[PDB]
């Protein structure tokens, strides 16, 4: 493996290993898409690159499929201290 390293890099995006969740329920994904429900646990397996999509591992499920980069959110919910 080898990855990118110059120097400093600014960031933005979520990176590989972060726990984001769902905006929205999916029980029927697009052909080759992985499934979910509202408020679903997963870990950013890699970083986009489909344009707006995103590739996290479901928790419960255990399958890798792509993800609506625009129905990702950062686990964060008014409960549990």
């Amino acid at each position: 493996g080898s990855s990118g390293s110059s120097g400093r890099m600014p960031t933005r995006r979520w990176a590989p290993g972060t726990q984001c969740i769902t905006k929205c329920e999916h029980t029927r994904p697009k052909p080759g898409e992985l499934a979910f429900r509202k408020g679903d646990v997963v870990t950013i397996l890699e970083a986009c690159e489909n344009k707006s999509w995103y590739r996290v591992k479901h928790h419960t499920s255990g399958q890798e499929g792509l993800l609506a980069a625009g129905a990702l959110r950062e686990r964060s919910g008014p409960s549990s201290g």
